[PDB]
């Protein structure tokens, strides 16, 4: 049934593991996989994981190719493992999770998600596959994602985007927005009210609201004026300060895309794992201004305006907690009289 | 003649020149380094299955003249090359397992006249002394030439060739070769062929009025302008993104039309060059995707000619089109005298 | 003093900073991995020839301030840097073999004063506490500062420096440095220099009216406007793509002009940065190619000045030009009072 | 049917490849094959070859485990490829041949030794397997080994030793001495009359004739006397001279075994490959005497006597041909006025 | 001229590097060198060093095949680099020195030892090679070794043993006892008078004097009395106490050799390179006694008795400098009322 040659067969004739019978000849060398075609080798996989080459290969081939949650959502929810699939982290070119359930005999800690060894683990269940709802229903720890309503349970509307083959997108011919359900120590949990990150890169950044379009096109103070934002210090928080040797402002992703129109930015991703709050070691080409550990987060400007506009400016320093991507993010908020002085992560 | 010699040539003449000389060389991490100003600068990353030092040799001796695209040699049964290395720039490896009089570690022979060559189809380049003649004396081979060969009928090959991993139509250098094949001592007579345009999606440009009309105009305008109704272009060429699994996108230009507006991810799951390519495509705008999309880059005009010259009486048949010197099988489905679907087998 | 301490600094502060703490590490595949929520995430890929753990320490101990481009340091004969690492992002490796007070595994000393350093041209930085005084007390060394130095004549350096692998003319930060040198105890009078412009072919931009005009205007309309006939710009700068052999393109801007019409393939066969670069260039448009093209960036104005201030009576000479603090030898050919050709070495 | 996991299943259960269906879980790492046993990895193969680790594993497991000719004897007959089996070189820890016939998808040049790609190669045929003798007749280039007689064909008695699982021995419970038959370009060959290397190791050298028993026990001049050999230079050819900075003679293996009885010798086997004539960088521990490249060959002492005794002694130096292990071995024989001064391989 | 393919050619034909013209086909893979002999690859080198595989190869082949000083003697004398040769450390299968002179372009710091680069380094010179005696005279720092006597310089008789191709021995057919001369900063040095370590293995230990034979033969106090040694507690210093879980005594190699006649001793050479004083994690297989870091030093007993008997045993605990192998080794001497309590280094 299950073999390296069989996995390779699927990879070359079907583009991923499908479960078709067959064998393809394989060379393992240089932490990579090659197959013979017309007497010559053509590389079909490159191991970027800390797993043995043939194991990582089996898991990669067994990718979940349907729309799946972005790993940051899964991380923020406490997901430790997935039930009978592999959630592939495309930007680390690695599996999202340590172990496995019913996928690969080398990494499996169970063949079925409700075995004793999964008892203590928060297991991802997919409602789209037959009978995983009822598996979740009597599982100690887990997360359930569904497309439709679930009888007896209150849903938390997840984010609009999902990951489809490493492409993170809003579905149109396919459903990307899931309902989330969580279970901890045997009991149903109510997920918090959250904002959701927008999940845009700096290269392909597109605006997603009238306010965002206005943010890119208009000058600093003519924008601050239009949306009545004076006293919320967009210049020190959102915009970015490039006048000094040390870098300032530039906390939001959209504020970065603004400079990107004039000047290129280098972002060293020193810890290259996807998270709600990304820290970059940023260098500005135009000025020379640089900052290691510059925290950056992609919220809709509207969401951000709504965050900061609902804030009591009557004290020196508050600890402000905002729930984003299912995680509780801590901000320091410094206010003077009725002016916001600064706003930033901990 | 040696590692340190190959290195010297590489750093001082950009490749192997047959120059005498030697540079100190450091082998580590499946790579070649040479010392300049007392520090190591990498000059070769080995991405082959051959031992590091051997790959370096064969890479350096990579033929730097216009040579045929590797897919053409493959379709033609070319098993080996005479006294040169045809380097595969898409895999970063030699096109062939063994060599002839190139490197001791891979040579099966020193000359294509030797016995161990007799059963192999050797590529002969008429641009070098006596190789035209060697071809006449070989049992199995493919000859490429720029001009006429006396007493032999030529097959006009594709306009493109590869110069240093860049595939182009030569203006200042000749890229369109003549082709001759021999099997078991008999001159075989090569088929009438179409040639694939070998274009990338990321730099795709139209090469006729029809292709230009295809990229600019709405689906219906184009279909009507070229009276193509019933030939199922909406289901074969254009690409349907309305469902979970995506349809169409059988030609390269159909993909290029999408890319204009929104991007496609193309997983090249078996990454070697071929007439027909299969990509695991995801459509970014939509979420529609398909494992194994066969994509062939044919001039739209050539495809139009192909499909229009077909009998739509039968419910479905096998259609053989000679493309890039290979014989490709298509499945042609029909209902009531119009094309339903059309795809490689 | 721990792989884990270096690691902690990298994940938490972006690089080595001096903060106490320890992050868990896995070493595999010539790379450093760290654990975040039970899964391994790669924080370093070793592309150097040094042990993976050593290279990691040195990479983390990068100099993050604006520092000179390594070509300048090489041209100056700098063997080592005082209490810092000059990272080479082009090769992703340290610019120098060993270190001073940086890493215990490669240190040849803790301070740039002691015996081992005596015979090595040490790089000193005037921006760090009393390193100017360490320069005064050294046999061999090069000093960079921002302002004036007591009793020392400055050499005005290039406008650009490198900040975190990005070459720049700093607006919020000083990139132009003052250069001082010392050979076997004696302060040197550094020669007058042209400086190389450091532009890439991808993002090339003009920096003078003359350069703008060169990119915009037709060949002889530029030469006529700039009183340049008989200076052989047609042969030297512009680029000839009409033969199998490729001619011209001795300046970066020449390649920039062609790239406006069609792309060029550049094999950087020896991939270290330097005043004069040599590329294996293929012209996509025509098929023209040349394996060893000596090239790189001088202001077109700088080059015009150089070629014009030359006596053009002798049939051929060797000409010395001090670029990037280094004497570059050129061959200058002349027939009947007009320039024929002009090229490096 | 075939796979990496299948091969491991065979190896862990049956000790080598058997054709048993089934799969064992595997980690390829560090050019080595690991299998999971009770939670922990146990290394079951270590790639010492230039082939991909997984291809080498497959080839190894498919060892011919019955008595097979030693590799040197096969190389002297110019055997390029074995027919539907794998001869394992235990001194190299590598397959004896480059390619394969009907053994492995990665290395096969053909499936049957009856195909076109085989005509020009000398193929090892084994009478111990059905239809192979018959196959030999038709195939143009080949060497056939048998246990008994072949109707209509002249046998050639091969050496008494053969290899069983990398243990070279003379069979008592199993037959090891084969008749050899060779064939070139269509025509059935006539094999030269041969001596055979006795192929004994240094640490456990055992005498195989009364002459050898006496050689070891009796002193130098006592042996030469008892066996009538004065003027055949046994003192400077066989026994070995350790009086000079450079070691002399020791042409015969038993010569080293003799000197070993007293004090030890370091042997840098600088080319670790089986062959009729072995070359060593010997260093004598007792004296300091040493020599780069000493041609050391293990002949039955009786055989060497016969070789030198049938030798003419007229000229001052002749080049002599001696057929050992089916290979014509050249020797330089120096005669002076009546005595062999020295006699060594070219 | 010089190349990898040339070095290879030398190894497969001359046993080491000789300077012969020719080339051999080579494969570099898995930190090893292979050569093609009749269609197949035979490994001829395996890299155990921290240098690029090809570089370690250039150096290993250019081994000193002559009798050479043992590494400890050089390490104790401060030799940093040999002139125009590699001193191979066979224990580490690595070279003994960081750099090289006129040996290999990739590791040379000078083509001749007279260059500026060499002047701050103690350069090993061999009196057996043309003019290196003269080069020593004009050198700032260095160590000379000669067979015979040198004009106008006071010699120092070295150890009777030297290393011949890794094999440490007393030369009988070739000289291993060297004369030692040393310069520091232009000035000649009169070297300290010294005992030499006997450099013997436990695996094949032999006695070297009547006193040592009596040690290995006679029981404890019978021997102690016989040599008027009573009052020094060899019980705690030499013989080794095994009655405790923590291993007692056993500070001499011959002492180790005694216990080795009755029961095996496991030795972990956890810092495996050769030196005058060697530390081991020792485990006695009979009792179960164990001790990490027991300084084992192989002095001849006649030497050790001389060291201890020429000692004033008044002060309770003392520091003693003994010169062994041209190095000054510090010792701690303990004494209770005129008799010896304990004696070890540090």
């Amino acid at each position: 049934h299950m073999s390296l040659e069989n996995v390779a067969y699927n990879v070359v004739n079907k583009g991923h593991f499908d479960g078709h019978a067959g064998e393809a000849p394989v060379s393992i060398i240089n932490n990579a996989v090659y197959t013979k075609v017309d007497g010559i080798d053509v590389e079909i996989f490159e191991n970027k994981t800390t797993l043995p080459v043939n194991v990582a290969f089996e898991l990669w081939a067994k990718r979940n190719i349907k729309p799946v949650p972005e790993i940051k959502i899964l991380n923020n929810l406490g997901v430790d493992i997935a039930a009978n699939t592999v959630i592939w982290d495309y930007k680390r070119e690695a599996p999202a999770h340590v172990s496995t359930i019913g996928v690969c005999t080398m990494t499996d800690i169970a063949k079925k998600p409700t075995e004793s060894a999964c008892s203590s683990l928060t297991v991802l269940f997919d409602g789209r596959v037959e009978g995983q709802v009822d598996l979740f229903r009597n599982a100690r720890n887990g997360v359930l994602i569904t497309e439709g309503s679930v009888k007896g349970l209150t849903p938390s509307k997840g984010p609009a985007q999902a990951s489809v083959n490493g492409v993170t997108l809003i579905g149109e011919s396919v459903k990307t927005q899931f309902n989330y359900f969580k279970k901890v120590d045997g009991i149903i949990q109510q997920l918090p009210e959250t904002y959701f990150t927008q999940s845009r890169d700096l290269e392909d950044f597109k605006p997603r609201s009238q306010m965002e379009t206005d943010f890119l096109e208009l000058a600093m103070d003519e924008f601050i004026q239009r949306y009545k934002l004076e006293g919320y210090a967009f210049e020190a928080i959102v915009y970015g300060d490039f006048s000094h040797g040390q870098l300032g402002g530039l906390h939001l992703m959209i504020g970065l895309a603004k400079r990107s129109q004039d000047s290129p930015l280098k972002l060293e991703d020193f810890i290259p794992m996807d998270s709600t709050v990304k820290n970059y070691f940023i260098t500005d080409a135009q000025t020379g201004s640089s900052k290691c550990v510059c925290s950056v987060i992609d919220l809709l400007l509207d969401d951000f305006v709504e965050i900061i506009k609902s804030q009591d400016l009557s004290v020196i320093s508050k600890v402000v907690k905002v729930t984003i991507d299912y995680a509780e993010i801590s901000f320091m908020l410094w206010c003077k009289d009725g002016h916001v002085e600064t706003f930033y992560p901990k």
